[PDB]
């Protein structure tokens, strides 16, 4: 009687869904949140044996231990045991689409547990098993007899298992299936895994228990006044002695406290809920909750006898906050907020979807280290530490049901079924009875990728009605629907509309004008953070900041999603689609965070920190202006850290205390600074310091920054003129110039610079040629792949017109001598197929004091796809150890994603001038420089660098960043002008026009020497 | 049209209602109704059920139908007859001037009902003037103000056939037979029958 | 595995409603709303028989009609047959309020039909059974082998029987139980039949 085939069963002997419990006995340990004696954790080891279909399970399994099992550890993904292949598919399901039937062959993994029950359990009360995460399905046995069947992989299943158990030995056998009708809502974009990936509990109540408590906070206009209103239902035998104490803790004072017996006002003709009760507490003056300030109190519900005796308690964090769309705006006590938020999988590049504290906690500590106050669990309820994680140390989470279907055709097949109408309503309901009491939740989701059906209305109303004190919120079917109380687009842009029919995606600011419209404007997902992009983050910002109803929105996304693998030598390895035989598989789509799995930085996450700054700054002549961008915090904990430089060189600095309301202003006038007098650039920059360590910040944490050019010095006085003089020598086929110790080669038959030398040492490994493509990063790729190709997408437009193999024809290349310098002047012509692609006319002039002025100037046809870059290029034979520069660093800059870069002295191993990304592509290039310094080299000018031991033709023929191999010497690029790198979506042109060279003619000019 | 879902029995009666477990079996007797008298025009309004509180479920399945079938306005008279799962004012009993304060759903005098602050909704009573034997006393007076009043627009007298069923004495005459009379227990005397005409159609 | 008991279940293999049907293969027909060749009714005589509750029915029923059977007409209630006793209740649940429990003595009418089923209609397209009211939930069975589960006593429940069909004589046996937990929602004041 197959039940992993029917949507209409999704469960079987379950309990009710409800908040966390831990059935205290001592009302102390439950206000103190320490552990609790009846609540079991069945974690460790366990004996799994995997099998090709449940029809492959051999009946003694139920009662006795199978040898042919192992021992491993729960919880788990059997993929990442290797026991099968964990699958990467995007949209495209994992199955064959033909709901409600799933494979014949259906990987089924067999779970089982011997562990024993003290008598004392069995004696009184209520015992059951706490499922929380078994994905996708399974059937549960207790000492061989059947208990009962579960779905959703996302949410806790709980069975009573007191008329199982005995005193002593006890056997647990779980078969869990991994495909199940329940698939068919869990299509999200992430690996395809299964198993018991989330902790087992065992718990003990009493028989007449708290069944179940919601936790409510209401104010007045001001927020002095605010009633804890606290609804508890009980199960078990009703008597009057029986009582319910409600009391609100703030540390160890005891701020209120209520007491009444069961027997709820009446609520309609047949009376009311004789087995309830609602406790109202009054607080004056309470301490709000925020993300900027956590004030947390402790709510301790207490199930007992008039006489004073206590049966059991319950309890939870309570923050008082409010949560309102008042007048288009989304308020959080009264104030507008501004989401700077993230998207968030749980995902461990070892142990696969398995969640544990630590990595919770460096996540949240690493997000709200780089300004993040936001997080939206994409797109499922997370595991139950998480939401206590951002309750304390401040978070706005937006609680997301586990439903995604956007593989059906049309993506609401199934969300607009009422046969389905069931399945989702259980996906909702039970997260909503879970995580209502959380502060942290502000927000409530339902679902994702799944269109717009009358299933999603229905449950929009009830959370409506349910829980008034969250909106909710639905991207599907055009993110502004009528099941959603928040216009949240996602990858919507900011200034350029994407009409599409059905569900266009207007400009974020074109959005919030549409004739009637006067909801607030929260993208659920912007700016795909896929390998090198982010870029034009910035006029998101720009655009938040400026209007009201933007109010931020969720970056597309935390962590990437690679999988550790090992090669022959045992060496890890970040994998990704594909890489597990996994097929059909996305390719590398699974990686588009700001960070790797093993959560270290991209260079992104540095401008994402940037942008998303608390404290904006303003200068006017002698005067800094702070302003600041908190709702409720003072700048208790901050100081201004001020410093001036010419080019690189400190002359002043000083360091005034911010005493900044929030909202508020703050003049700092700095003190006459120094008089430059040396030619140069002089540059303001400002760091805001929290000087105290905090619970997720070091000491001396830099919270904000900003840059300033203030006055600049043209130098006029040109250099001195050496008596030296360049010698030229000619061949027919080359043309040397010589000077002191350094000889110059420029080879007639190329027009290019074929070798220089430095006494009998040789500089060049390739010629120094021009260069007009890149390595093409994803999101010049998009989703073209080597069988469908994308005609759109930069990298095709860019391949077709022939830029990728363009022979450099030569037009002219004459050298000529002026009365201190030799003057070689080149000219090619790229062409393919006829078609002249570039022009690139130069001259060098090499001078008596030994330096080489190379003058470019290149023309573009005004109808071949603008070029990814323009620039020079060769293979340097040196490798040093640093590499120092004047210029925007330290970290990766591109032209359309730079403003966290500041202009500096930089000086870095190497190896930092390149980015590990997984998918190689171009990277670690930094942009306005004027001063490049590597090995016996200098190069001086305006232009922007990267410098590697990875050549761009490797980089684009490489796809894992482990088959990279270091080649001989350093290559270095170049760049006049460099090409933006987009990012406002991955799967489509998005480079804004702006930073698209297309200007046709360009002109850049170098001088190469020997420092 | 009413979909089949009553709990009066239930204490209170919105137990079931309200109780998310029970949404699925509410929702397959809502939508079922709904996918299978959609096109008749005689169908003018859609009903959530009879007497059974006002849960979630209520409020979860009338937007289904408002959006699924915008062309009908749903009703229901559970929790007070004026929640938000309902567009019209259906109360049921509900008498012309007096009111009846029951606490929390009170039954005010239809005409008191249409002016209480905020209230816009249009005033038809689903069930009103039980036929109840001799009865139907003070019906003029209902009609007096559906006619005054505007937004008064009317009910449904509560009701048309009294459910007598037939059974026969010794002699094998037949008889009309009620509550207890088949032996059946628990029962609730005559009030099954409260009609305007007989079992056999026959006027009262 | 009782399914009377357990409001997650609703019904086994019940197709999807919809408006009323017909499947005319003549539009004229169908415009002049005539009778339909595609639509046989199967009202009339059918077997009955009583039970105190599911767990008395014998196996043989499933394939083999009770002689100890009477031959009725359907539609009808059996109380109306006198096989038991209509219930008159207002208010107060005609069973022990105890969800989504029902009692153990659960009244089981077992209906019966043997019927024929033309060639033409196994040799293509789809046939499938409608039962317009069924009070108060019942699981049916065609020659021996089970169809499906269905609750709801006012709406109608359908099942295809194109795979449990032949050509010619055909069995259908359909145990309705008198209490589900469909009865939770079924509590109007009327005769509980
Ligand atoms: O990067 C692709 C993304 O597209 C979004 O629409 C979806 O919500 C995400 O879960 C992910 O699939
Ligand atoms: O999620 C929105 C988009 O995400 C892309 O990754 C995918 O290739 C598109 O087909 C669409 O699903
Ligand atoms: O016969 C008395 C009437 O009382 C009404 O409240 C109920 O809705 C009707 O179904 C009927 O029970
Ligand atoms: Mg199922
Ligand atoms: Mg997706
Ligand atoms: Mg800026
Ligand atoms: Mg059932
Ligand atoms: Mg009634
Ligand atoms: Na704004
Ligand atoms: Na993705
Ligand atoms: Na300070
Ligand atoms: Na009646």
């Amino acid at each position: 009687r197959r039940d992993w085939e029917n949507p209409g069963v999704t469960q079987l002997n379950r309990l009710a869904a409800h908040p966390p419990f831990a059935s205290w006995r001592n009302s102390e340990e439950a206000r103190t949140d320490r552990p609790s004696q009846q609540l079991r954790s069945l974690n460790g080891e366990w004996r799994f044996a995997w099998f090709p279909a449940p029809e492959a399970v051999p009946e003694s399994w139920l009662e006795c231990d199978l040898p042919e099992a192992d021992t491993v550890v729960v919880p788990s993904n059997w993929q990442m045991h290797g026991y099968d292949a964990p699958i990467y598919t995007n949209v495209t399901y994992p199955i064959t689409v033909n709901p409600p039937f799933v494979p014949t062959e259906n990987p089924t993994g067999c779970y089982s547990l011997t562990f024993n029950v003290d008598e004392s359990w069995l004696q009184e009360g209520q015992t059951r098993i706490i499922f929380d995460g078994v994905n996708s399905a399974f059937h549960l046995w207790c000492n061989g007899r059947w208990v009962g069947y579960g779905q959703d992989s996302r949410l806790p299943s709980e069975f009573d298992l007191s008329a199982f158990l005995r005193a002593g030995e006890n056997r647990l056998a779980v078969m869990v299936l991994r495909w199940s009708d329940g698939s068919y809502l869990e299509d999200q974009d992430m690996w395809r895994m299964s198993g018991i990936f989330r902790d087992v509990s065992l718990l003990h109540k009493p028989t007449t228990q708290i069944s179940d408590f919601h936790v409510a906070t209401r104010f007045n206009d001001d927020f002095s006044r605010a009633v804890l209103e606290a609804e508890v239902q009980m199960c078990g035998e009703l008597r009057d002695y029986l009582r319910v104490t409600v009391s609100l803790w703030q540390g160890e004072t005891q701020v209120a406290s209520g007491t009444a017996p069961f027997g709820g006002e009446i609520i309609d003709e047949r009376g009311g809920y004789a087995d309830r009760v609602t406790l109202r507490l009054n607080v004056e003056n309470p301490k709000l909750w925020s993300a900027e300030i956590p004030n947390l109190y402790r709510a301790v519900v207490e199930l007992h006898t008039a006489d004073g005796t206590l049966i059991e308690a319950e309890a939870c964090d309570v923050g008082f906050r409010e949560v309102r769309i008042e007048n288009g705006l989304l308020l959080l006590n009264g104030k507008p907020l501004l989401i700077r938020g993230v998207n968030r999988h749980e995902h461990h590049p070892l142990h696969g979807q398995v969640m544990d504290e630590q990595t919770m906690v460096q996540d949240i500590l690493l997000m709200k280290q780089n300004n993040f106050n936001a997080v939206r669990c994409s797109h499922y309820p997370n595991h139950p530490l998480w939401y206590t994680l951002c309750d304390r140390y401040g978070l706005y989470v937006v609680d997301e049901a586990n439903i995604e279907t956007e593989g059906m055709v049309p993506m609401n097949r199934l969300t607009d079924d009422p046969r389905w109408l069931p399945a989702m309503s259980e996906r909702v309901t039970r997260m909503v009875q879970r995580d209502r009491n959380h502060p942290s939740v502000i927000i409530w989701s339902l679902g994702n990728e799944s269109g717009h059906g009358a299933n999603h209305d229905a449950l929009y109303r009830w959370i409506k009605s349910v829980d008034p004190s969250r909106p909710v919120q639905y991207e599907g079917g055009g993110a502004d629907t009528t099941a959603t109380d928040i216009i949240c687009p996602m990858y919507a842009r900011v200034d350029e509309d994407q009409p599409f029919p059905a569900v266009p995606k207007w400009s974020i600011k074109k959005w919030l004008s549409l004739p009637g419209e006067t909801r607030p404007l929260i993208l659920c997902e912007y700016a795909h953070a896929m390998g090198n992009s982010l870029g034009g983050f910035a006029k998101y910002w720009q655009a938040f900041r400026q209007y009201p109803r933007l109010q931020g929105g969720f970056v597309w996304d935390w962590v990437d999603q690679s999988l550790i693998k090992y090669d022959e030598n045992g060496n890890p390895w970040s994998a990704y689609g594909g890489d597990f035989g996994d097929t059909p598989n996305d390719r590398q789509f699974c990686m588009n965070g700001l960070v790797f799995a093993d959560r270290t930085p991209h260079p992104a996450l540095t401008e994402a920190k940037h942008q998303q700054q608390f404290f904006q700054f303003r200068l006017s002549g002698q005067t800094i202006e702070v302003t600041s961008e908190y709702l409720f915090r003072h700048s208790d904990n901050e100081l201004l850290h001020w410093m001036v430089a010419l080019d690189g060189k400190p002359l002043a600095s000083g360091e005034v205390p911010l005493d900044v309301a929030p909202q508020g202003k703050q003049l700092i006038e700095l003190p006459e600074l120094p008089q430059p007098e040396s030619a140069g650039q002089l540059w303001l920059t400002v760091r805001v310091v929290q000087p105290n360590a905090t619970a997720w910040s070091e000491a001396g944490h830099i919270s904000a920054w900003q840059q300033w050019r203030l006055a600049e010095n043209l130098s006029v006085t040109l250099p001195a003129a050496s008596h030296a003089i360049p010698h030229l020598t000619t061949s027919e086929m080359d043309f040397c110039i010589e000077l002191g110790n350094k000889r110059w080669q420029f080879n007639r038959q190329s027009g290019f610079l074929s070798q220089m030398w430095i006494g009998d040492k040789k500089q060049l490994l390739t010629p120094l040629r021009d260069q007009f493509t890149r390595a093409p990063l994803d999101n010049d790729i998009g989703v073209s792949e080597a069988t469908r190709i994308d005609p759109n997408a930069w990298v095709e437009r860019w391949k077709a017109a022939g830029h990728y193999q363009a022979e450099a024809a030569l037009l002219q290349c004459t050298a000529d001598t002026l009365a201190d310098a030799v003057l070689i002047t080149t000219a090619h012509a790229w062409q393919h197929q006829g078609k002249t692609l570039f022009i690139s006319r130069k001259t060098y002039r090499i001078d008596g004091s030994g330096q080489m002025a190379i003058t470019v100037d290149v023309e573009v046809a005004s109808d071949t796809p603008h070029p990814a870059r323009i620039g020079l290029n060769c293979q340097l034979a040196q490798v040093a150890e640093r590499v120092n520069w004047l210029g925007l660093g330290p970290q990766e800059n591109y032209p359309d994603r730079l403003t966290a870069a500041c202009f500096d002295r930089w000086d870095l191993p190497l190896s930092d001038m390149y980015t590990p990304y997984v998918f190689p592509s171009e990277n670690g290039l930094r942009c306005g420089t004027r001063e490049l310094n590597y090995g016996p080299h200098q190069w001086r000018g305006d232009f922007q660098f990267n410098i590697s031991r990875y050549s761009q033709q490797q980089l684009m023929e490489t796809s894992h960043r482990h088959l990279l191999h270091a080649e001989e010497g350093t290559w270095l690029n170049i760049d006049g002008f460099h090409m933006g790198i987009g990012g406002d979506d991955s799967w489509s042109p998005s480079v804004s026009a702006e930073f698209q060279l297309s200007a046709g003619r360009y002109h850049y000019q170098l001088v190469w020497c020997q420092k």
